[PDB]
């Protein structure tokens, strides 16, 4: 599935501005 790959890489960043908030 080719969108699994652009739901992951997208949410792939939001991991690290969590890390940021957290």
């Amino acid at each position: 599935g080719v969108v699994d790959i652009l739901k992951g890489a997208a949410k792939d960043i939001a991991g690290h501005l969590a890390s940021k908030v957290m």
